[PDB]
């Protein structure tokens, strides 16, 4: 009964995420491809996907519930072929902020790539498609970051033709959206007092929180990471090294991930018990990352990060299209992303963007480190309030 969607959706965010041109995209776009300088791709391109991402969940979470959640990933999938066309044969900046609006475009409706599951299979399959949804997207990611690896460690392949085995994925992504099965079917403050109605559930106001918060400082460890580590170990080779190793936090946030959906536990009991857990885990590995001036410990450190973020993640997911008890599995999965998306953005003004504190990256994931521990004490003091 699930199996089909769910087989065809994970083939689908398999090949819309297994693209070797992520790991290799500054280079590609730094080097000879693109020759573009690195002061306007950071200050100028990015800052561009980042409102482009905003200004594209803002019609996510609003309109993929109404159109059934296959359309956004289809425009997901068409934009993911216009994202990967444009940044083959789009030469200057002028195409380039195009493209990374494209890409805010495909982030945006990667909001709708996991609500749609939710609405085309029974809650009761919720828990293991969860896990199998996020394990094969992150599968997705490790897959093309080791495959693009051996492209460049073993076939000398340009980025260029990286970007375009990427488009292939993304292409043959689109070809399984197509093949998505079709969810069933079913003024402005009245739609507001809906996302109260929709707001207000069992453990999912709480488990949206850590999703509005928590994923903010995630997606920050991953911008800066890489960063992160080449203050730690300023060598010349690491670079094939720490994507690399982003590769197996991937995969071991795969097989994490792939650990919910597997496991036959009850997530009732133990959601709490889990984001508690997990969280101060989070907040641990971040201190490692920092504190510890080990390159191998702060690679392990990043893994158990990313692992235990991405179960915990899958369990966010899964707990909220449970206890949802309504059909907006996308406003409330789209409205965590833009809420997460506006923390990051405001905490990447204060933390490290010039116009703020500008902290070094030796004090980042010092702050980074100290919001996951905020984060989970916020979830500590509130399992001492329930007592
Ligand atoms: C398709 C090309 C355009 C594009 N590709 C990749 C990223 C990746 N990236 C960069 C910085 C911060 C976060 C992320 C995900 C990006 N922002 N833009």
């Amino acid at each position: 009964s699930w199996i089909y969607p769910t087989v065809i959706l994970c083939l689908f965010g398999f090949f819309s995420m297994m693209r070797p041109s992520e790991p290799f995209l500054i280079p590609y776009l730094s080097g000879p491809d693109k020759n573009l300088t690195s002061a306007e791709i950071t200050n100028e391109i990015f800052p561009v996907w980042t409102y482009s991402y905003l200004v594209l969940l803002l019609p996510v979470f609003v309109l993929t519930d109404y159109v059934r959640y296959k359309p956004v990933i289809i425009l997901q999938g068409i934009s993911f072929i216009i994202t990967w066309l444009l940044l083959l044969f789009g030469q200057g900046v002028k195409t380039m902020q195009v493209v990374e609006f494209f890409y805010g475009m495909v982030t945006a409706a990667e909001v709708a790539y996991y609500a749609y599951i939710y609405s085309v299979v029974s809650p009761e399959h919720y828990q293991r498609v969860s896990g199998y949804c996020r394990s094969v997207t992150l599968a997705a990611y490790t897959a093309g970051s080791v495959l693009a690896q051996l492209l460049v460690s073993l076939a000398n392949m340009s980025y260029f033709y990286l970007n375009v085995i990427s488009l292939a994925s993304v292409s043959v992504a689109f070809l399984f959206s197509l093949f998505l099965p079709m969810p069933k079917k079913s003024v402005f403050v009245q739609w507001f007092q809906d996302l109260k109605e929709c707001y207000s559930s069992k453990r999912l106001f709480y488990w949206s929180l850590w999703w509005a918060f928590a994923t903010a400082g995630f997606n920050q460890v991953l911008n800066y990471v890489q960063i992160l580590w080449d203050y730690k170990a300023p060598s010349q080779d690491s670079s094939i090294y720490n994507g690399a190793v982003e590769a197996i936090a991937t995969f071991g946030g795969a097989v994490a991930a792939f650990a919910v959906g597997y496991v036959k536990v009850n997530w009732d009991l133990l959601g709490e018990l889990a984001l508690v857990v997990f969280s101060v885990v989070n907040a641990g590995s971040l201190f490692l990352m920092h504190y510890t001036a080990n390159i191998w410990a702060c690679y392990a450190g990043y893994l158990i990060f990313k692992s235990s973020y991405m179960l915990l993640i899958t369990i966010a997911v899964f707990q909220i299209a449970v206890n949802l008890n309504v059909e907006r599995y996308a406003l409330v999965f789209g409205i965590n992303t833009f809420i997460a998306l506006v923390i990051q953005t405001i905490m990447t003004v204060i933390v490290v963007d010039q116009r703020g504190l500008n902290l070094p990256v030796s004090i980042q994931f010092l702050v980074y480190g100290s919001y996951f521990a905020v984060i989970a004490g916020i979830f500590l003091m509130r399992s001492m309030y329930i007592t």
